[PDB]
């Protein structure tokens, strides 16, 4: 590890999402912000709101500036209002750097912040291309990388406490850790496997074949990127497309066949529990997703297993009984590899050769029998067809 | 003798399939139902699909029973994943009767509906045989005829256009006819031939003979029947074995020599555009397909022009040009006498005799020089040898 001052900066869940302490203003006001791989607009909380205990006094900042200008972003859960200015922003545990970037104070929002979550903010660390209210507005990352010699690249170890973790233990409690500018080796274990980002605005990539228990889930690959693929830490869920959606659960049910678990299991709405300590890791699938490598017709996978995609969720009784959530869900909009997946890997965004790396997490959670993994190469032709084109 | 209140309940086209109008629960909920003798099962959309405009709603049907069980049904092309269940069902333009048949509700499907189309169902009209999840779910059909007096038997009569239908005229066009309980003479001219019904579950038939423009393709004719050989109105093209279709195309080629078309064009993928009027019809070739006959030692044919198997397709610009393409494909599983071949002729599914009789049809397209025919009888020996086991 080549990063100590920034390992174990991460604080929250999957549920809640992930924040990163920053500051903002002059004297610095300091805020939790959500890490969002998934957007590209940097905001806060700037007016008063149930949910939060803190936000953003543009008045009492001498650094603050005025843009003039509102933006509304809407997101599929939620949306805010707000209006733009520029601020001296540094991140406590981050490089040690002050730069001027946009900031859109939130004045309005409906759904967005969410209550015990810990955080008043959102970083969007996506490309400008997807920034409201166009791609003028330089994102928070463009801003550090132009302004600083950061390298242009972070990478995210996001880590599942693998059990519930209440409002005091999620608070003292380390998340993972958010690298800026470099990839630190302590946070995983095995070899780094990358794949290239398709098209620079949300963190595009493609996936190529797809395998419960190594069973091939045998769809023609452009179904498994329809309309598109992310990479994004703002989504708890691993988001699947309807038919992909469809096909995957019929078959993780197949595999899980000795337990029937309720319809509302599987529509990722209610909860099953087990007696402390029982739960049947061994009868669900491992899930294979094979992602295009960069050599031609080459490519390799990542193996997720149920500790990932099964959410840890305190019992409505709060008994001693161990209880999960199915972390996988239908989308309209393209895969969204969300939270729970990312949980299992340390996840390189390396901006600067277009491409994002993954490798077993040193902090996923497994059992003795089985470990998630990240393994290659594979033959595979024609991946490119793979991709969607509208 | 005839049946007016059947004749021309049929929509579509070859590319889209041929359907009838049926209705379903009570009150009854109208839907639009694509014919198929390929496979056995009745199922309709029972929820909301991009390319549907109306579905199955069991919760409005007084009539529904629910049979608590799922069924899942692939086909070569597509699949639907649906619930089991019976209600009442009718045939508007068909014969006077209600029937309680079983009815999966599909709730899933994976390219099975057709954009366009108008239909919102399939009428699997083979075998119990092949129908899913067994052979215990009894098919429509059959629920028909021990429902009702109406004879075991009905023909079709499919009505290609020769040209192509926009989505308003394939919609207000007559696609052709199904005949329940009985044969209209209205439909066909000349004699009609039949060939023994195999075995049921497809409609099997067996094809002893195979000739371009009457040059034998001259192979070992199980090597027509490999696997099996079924008459199916649920699938667009001719789909020939991987041997067959390898052989007929080369000779097709070779008839049709004085113009080079491309590979794409062979494979059934592109399309071919000639000026408005100027399809050179006559330097491509007849088929004919000989048939067992009922009788020992007798066969008959029935001979396709190239106005069944190359299909009318309107052209990405839209011009006035006649544009087509080759409807006839590889296949893996057997010969598929699909909905082109079907066009030129009217077709009686004869399951009270185990039979499948061919006419030439009253709406098959053709030219000055040439049309379709049924010919017999011919000596043909060892015939059964010709069926694959
Ligand atoms: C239920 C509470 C929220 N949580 C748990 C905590 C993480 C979810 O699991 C969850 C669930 C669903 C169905 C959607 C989202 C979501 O919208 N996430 C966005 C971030 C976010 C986090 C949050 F905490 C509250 C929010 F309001 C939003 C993310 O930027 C998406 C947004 N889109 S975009 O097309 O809208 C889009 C918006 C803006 C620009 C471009 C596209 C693309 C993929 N990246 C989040
Ligand atoms: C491209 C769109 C579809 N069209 C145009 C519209 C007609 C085709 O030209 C076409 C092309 C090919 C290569 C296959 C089929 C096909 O599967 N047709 C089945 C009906 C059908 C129609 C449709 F509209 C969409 C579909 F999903 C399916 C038919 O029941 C077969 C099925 N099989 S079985 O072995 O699977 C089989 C299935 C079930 C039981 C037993 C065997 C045997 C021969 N009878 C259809």
């Amino acid at each position: 590890g080549s990063f100590v001052e920034m390992v174990d900066n991460l604080r929250g869940k999957s549920g809640q999402g992930y924040y990163v302490e920053m500051t903002v203003g002059s004297p610095p006001q300091t805020l939790n912000i959500l890490v969002d791989t998934g957007s590209s607009n940097f905001a806060v909380g700037a007016a008063p709101h149930p949910f939060l205990h803190r936000y953003y006094q543009r008045q009492l900042s001498s650094t603050y500036r005025d843009l003039r200008k509102g933006v509304y972003v809407p997101y599929t859960q939620g949306k805010w209002e707000g209006e733009l200015g520029t601020d001296l922003v540094s991140i406590p545990h981050g490089p040690n750097v002050t730069v001027r970037a946009n900031i859109a104070a939130i004045t309005e929002s409906d759904k967005f912040f969410i209550n015990g979550s810990n955080w008043e903010g959102i970083l969007g660390l996506a490309y400008a291309e997807i920034a409201r209210p166009d791609d003028s507005l330089e994102p928070f990352f463009d801003s550090l990388v132009k302004q600083t010699h950061v390298p242009n690249l972070f990478s995210l170890q996001l880590c599942g406490a693998g059990f519930p973790l209440n409002q005091s233990e999620v608070l003292a409690s380390v998340g993972g850790s958010m690298i800026i500018g470099g990839i630190d080796h302590s946070l995983y274990t095995g070899s780094l496997w990358y794949t290239p980002i398709r098209r620079e605005w949300y963190y595009e990539v493609i996936i190529v074949r797809v395998e419960i228990n190594g069973q091939d889930l045998k769809m023609d690959c452009k179904e498994y990127n329809y309309d598109k693929s992310i990479v994004d830490s703002g989504t708890t869920n691993l988001r699947l497309p309807k038919k992909v959606f469809e096909a995957a659960v019929k078959s993780i049910k197949a595999a899980s066949s000795t337990e029937k678990f309720p319809d509302g299991f599987w529509l990722g709405e209610q909860l099953v529990c087990w007696q402390a300590g029982t739960t049947p890791w061994n009868i669900f699938p491992v899930i294979s997703l094979y992602l295009m490598g960069e050599v031609t017709n080459q490519s390799f996978r990542i193996t997720i297993l149920p500790q990932q995609y099964l959410r840890p969720v305190e019992d409505v009784a709060t008994s001693q009984d161990d209880c999960y959530k199915f972390a996988i869900s239908q989308s309209s909009t393209g895969t969204v590899m969300g939270a729970v997946i990312m949980e299992g890997f340390y996840v390189v965004f390396d901006r600067a050769r277009k491409r994002i790396g993954f490798a077993v997490s040193a902090c996923h959670v497994h059992d003795e029998f089985r470990t998630a993994a990240v393994e290659g190469p594979f033959v595979t032709l024609d991946m490119e067809d793979c991709g969607y084109n509208i």
